[PDB]
């Protein structure tokens, strides 16, 4: 716990170090690319075919696949989640995207439950819950980038995105992988 709230400190204390330029909008962008490389990863090991990455209306980010779920059994050292684990434990890791967001919502389809968490700086509200029944396996990472850390470019730029999401797609032809701006209504369909 001491070790964990240490390590995102250290995140945060020098976030271009593991993010990019936190002021021209390079590392704003990465912290999208790095939730999508965890899905394509997750599509290499051959268990995500799609990958659907929205534009919210108030500027955070979701990346939703349809693979395994990270795990959610308990992580014996922590005695917490193998997803908070994860999620808050130092390719540059999804913890370091969720220590520079505001807000985080964690939501994993596995073994017949939907597991919901919610994080702020990197800090989890409660213990990974169980919301309810699902046929359906995989992940979804929202996140709301901290104004603490990106300044001046703040706003996402839908063809930044696109592009990145056209190379993967064009390098993973089996994935589907959708785009879509609840801010304007554009979307995106890559899927070689
Ligand atoms: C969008 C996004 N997706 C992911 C993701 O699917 N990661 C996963 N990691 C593991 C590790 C495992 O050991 C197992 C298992 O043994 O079944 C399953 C998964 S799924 C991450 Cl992380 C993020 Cl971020």
């Amino acid at each position: 716990s001491i070790k964990v709230l240490k390590g995102l400190d250290a995140v945060r204390k020098r976030p271009g170090m593991y993010i990019g330029d936190t002021d021209d909008g390079t590392g704003l962008h990465h912290m999208v690319f790095e939730v999508v490389d965890n899905a394509i990863d997750e599509a290499l090991a051959g268990h995500c075919k799609e990958i659907i990455v929205t534009i919210h209306a108030d500027n955070s980010v979701s990346v939703q696949d349809d693979g395994r779920g990270i795990p959610t059994g308990i992580h014996p050292e922590e005695g917490v989640s193998a997803a908070e684990v994860i999620m808050t434990v130092l390719g540059v890791g999804v913890s370091v995207v969720n220590a520079l967001s505001q807000k985080l919502e964690l939501v994993i389809q596995r073994e017949g439950k939907i597991h919901r968490q919610i994080y702020e700086h990197g800090v989890p509200q409660a213990p990974l819950a169980v919301t309810g029944e699902t046929e359906k396996t995989g992940t979804m990472v929202r996140f709301w980038p901290s104004l603490e850390t990106f300044t001046n470019v703040t706003e996402f730029e839908y063809e930044i995105l696109a592009k990145r999401l056209r190379e993967l797609s064009f390098l993973n032809s089996g994935v589907s992988i959708r785009l879509r701006d609840k801010r304007d209504g554009k979307e995106d369909h890559f899927h070689y």
